[PDB]
């Protein structure tokens, strides 16, 4: 979502970003969703500098007709406005004429967060490369903040921020963005009949209401996620009316692990049931990027 909300097809693509689809070569397949797939591929003379590296394209699985061709396009152009930073998976191009829409974007070697954690967490457990402490969990969630912080102040909405759509690259320098049509099957799981029930704030389940501070609950449970080492939320819990009563009654998961009161006192402050309420990203940048440092 964008606010002004701005519908996605009436955004003009921008020819800029064209690229031609020959100079294209493809690897192995990173993940595949339903209708979407994502890739890899070397492109060969890539913007100003003419930069032949690797890539991640996505694109529509055969399987996949007039909806998600309009769906993945509507995320072309998203992308194409909001700019670029840092800490979010950036538009490097496009190629739309002549063929199938694919969508060019930066490639990160070290896979989502959530599987990192995961991988990570038994690779430290092995004994009994380089093992993860405080530090790095402080530091992936201070960038993921910087991403949403810079998504927020383009007047956008993420609506499903989480530790799988969070993508680590070289040096350990986490993007936040949304893998979309090319999704995991292994995550079908969690978006219930399809929405991420267990990430999302109560007038999102209730009132369909998203909002910036919407995504900040989201960034809570996103929190629960890291510091947690990639348990999934509400373990054990099944989503039903039971649930949805908890999550508005005021419900809150208890301290994981590995967590810090003050960080953990965070994650409460972004589940509090007011929108209003909740800590802006600016203010979760500013606090987070001082506990790295
Ligand atoms: C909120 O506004 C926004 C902001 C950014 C976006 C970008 O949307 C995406 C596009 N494409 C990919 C996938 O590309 C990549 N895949 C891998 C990968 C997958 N498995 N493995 C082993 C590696 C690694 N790096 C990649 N760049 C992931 C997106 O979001 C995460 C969409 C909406």
């Amino acid at each position: 979502k964008i606010i002004e909300f701005i519908d996605p097809t009436q955004l003009p693509y921008n020819e800029k970003w064209e690229f031609p689809r020959n100079n294209l070569q493809f690897g192995k397949t990173l993940g595949a969703g339903a209708f979407g797939k994502v890739v890899e591929a070397t492109a060969f003379g890539l913007g100003k500098e003419d930069a032949v590296l690797k890539v991640a394209v996505k694109m529509l699985k055969s399987t996949a007709h007039a909806d998600e061709k309009e769906a993945l396009m509507s995320e072309l152009k998203i992308m194409s406005h909001l700019g670029q930073h840092e800490n979010i998976v950036n538009l490097l191009g496009a190629c739309t004429h002549g063929g199938p829409v694919l969508v060019i974007t930066e490639y990160c070697c070290y896979g989502d967060l959530l599987n990192f954690l995961r991988r990570k967490a038994e690779a430290m457990l092995g004994p009994s490369g380089r093992p993860l402490e405080l530090r790095d969990l402080l530091h992936f969630s201070s960038q993921v903040a910087q991403g949403m912080a810079f998504l927020a102040s383009k007047n956008c909405i993420h609506r499903d921020v989480a530790a799988r759509n969070v993508l680590l690259t070289n040096g350990h320098v986490a993007k936040i963005g949304d893998f979309g049509l090319a999704r995991d099957i292994m995550n079908d799981s969690n978006y219930i009949v399809r929405l991420p029930v267990k990430w999302m704030a109560p007038e999102s389940i209730f009132d369909c209401v998203y909002t910036v501070q919407s995504d900040v609950w989201s960034y809570g449970i996103l929190l629960w996620e890291i510091f947690s080492l990639g348990l999934n939320p509400y373990p054990g819990i099944l989503v039903n009316s039971k649930f949805y009563k908890l999550v508005k009654d005021g419900y809150q998961m208890a301290q994981p692990a590995f967590a810090p009161k003050n960080i953990y006192s965070i994650m409460q402050a972004c589940w509090a049931l007011e929108p209003t309420h909740r800590p802006t990203f600016q203010q979760i940048c500013s606090f987070l990027q001082e506990q790295a440092q």
